[PDB]
């Protein structure tokens, strides 16, 4: 990236030797603008390298809009379908590990995602995966039966996300109606093991898919568990 000199303002000399200067930079930076005061300011304090940053809110004129971070390669769902077969098992695990880092920060700050999926996960420079936007195929039994949301209901969605990643962007419960999904999941049916997913990785998905929400592990526990798989093989 080349920067035009006129965009920069030099204010003070900070460190001598080249010469380091405190300066200001006015630039037209690429952003993602979501179109429609208090709930918008609590989202701004939430900063993490694995979460899509909210830069600000435009309120002076209608429609009001939120200014988010721009991710160079768009949503993960399409990214996996487009570049199918090009990914290694480690790269796919590393994608789940990036999402888990962000979700561990969100659960620590007591924030429920309510729609965690590959479509809401974005790919940036050097294949960084970040979580954004904070569907019975991603919904846990307590969400489609009692509408009870928690970090444990997000853990079920993370299990479906992991599956989506290892199946390389495949649609979960394909050629199955919403009602058919609900009855089968409740019976004990789960998404099959994707070829690229290890036997142990599939067990973690099934741990995320435990009918009892408290039986499911936390994102803090999933982060340790997944990183351990990345170190061993
Ligand atoms: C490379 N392909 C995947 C297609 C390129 C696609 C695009 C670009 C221009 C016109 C049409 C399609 N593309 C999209 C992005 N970026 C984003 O989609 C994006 N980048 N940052 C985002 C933040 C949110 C967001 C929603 N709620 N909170 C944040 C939602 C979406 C985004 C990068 N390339």
């Amino acid at each position: 990236s080349v920067i035009d000199p006129s965009e920069l303002t030099f204010v003070q000399e900070i460190g001598s030797g080249g010469l380091v200067h405190l300066g200001y930079w006015l630039n037209k930076d690429k952003v993602a603008i979501k179109t429609i005061i208090e709930e918008a300011e609590v989202m701004m304090k939430l900063s993490h390298p694995k979460l899509v940053q909210l830069y600000g809110v435009c309120l002076e004129q209608a429609p009001i809009c939120l200014v988010f971070e721009f991710m160079e390669h768009g949503c993960l769902s399409d990214y996996l379908r487009t570049q199918r077969g090009l990914f290694a098992a480690e790269t796919l695990l590393g994608m789940c590990l990036d999402v888990c880092e962000g979700m561990a920060y969100l659960e620590e700050a007591c924030v429920i995602h309510r729609d965690l999926a590959a479509r809401n996960c974005l790919v940036g420079e050097n294949q960084v995966i970040k979580v954004s936007d904070f569907p019975v195929k991603w919904a846990s039994p307590e969400v489609f039966s009692f509408s009870r949301y928690s970090s444990k209901s997000d853990v079920w969605s993370f299990g479906v996300l992991m599956w989506e990643v290892f199946s390389e962007g495949k649609i979960p419960y394909e050629n199955r109606s919403n009602s058919e999904v609900v009855e089968d999941i409740s019976t004990g049916f789960r998404l099959y093991k994707p070829r690229l997913a290890s036997t142990h990785v599939y067990q973690i998905m099934n741990h995320c898919w435990k009918e009892r929400p408290e039986d499911r592990p936390a994102f803090s526990r999933l982060l340790r568990q997944l990183a351990e798989i990345a170190e061993s093989g």
